[PDB]
């Protein structure tokens, strides 16, 4: 059971990093091209 | 050592479903604001 718990928190915490990094990088893309239009407004 | 990795595992569970939710509603709102703001130029 340890081990099976052990894969399963590696796979969480990857996917849960990963959720991270990606809402971050859409986020700076917002922030870039929001920038954009404010700076053609 | 089971109780701790149990936690995390729910943990990371209800980060996944938090951050799965946050990147649908601030995929909306970048969408409203880009609409609205390419309206405005």
């Amino acid at each position: 059971v340890i081990r099976q718990k052990e894969k399963d928190l590696v796979l969480a915490a990857r996917l849960g990093k990963a959720l991270l990094e990606r809402n971050q990088d859409m986020s700076r893309q917002y922030e870039q091209m929001h920038k954009e239009l404010t700076d053609k407004l």
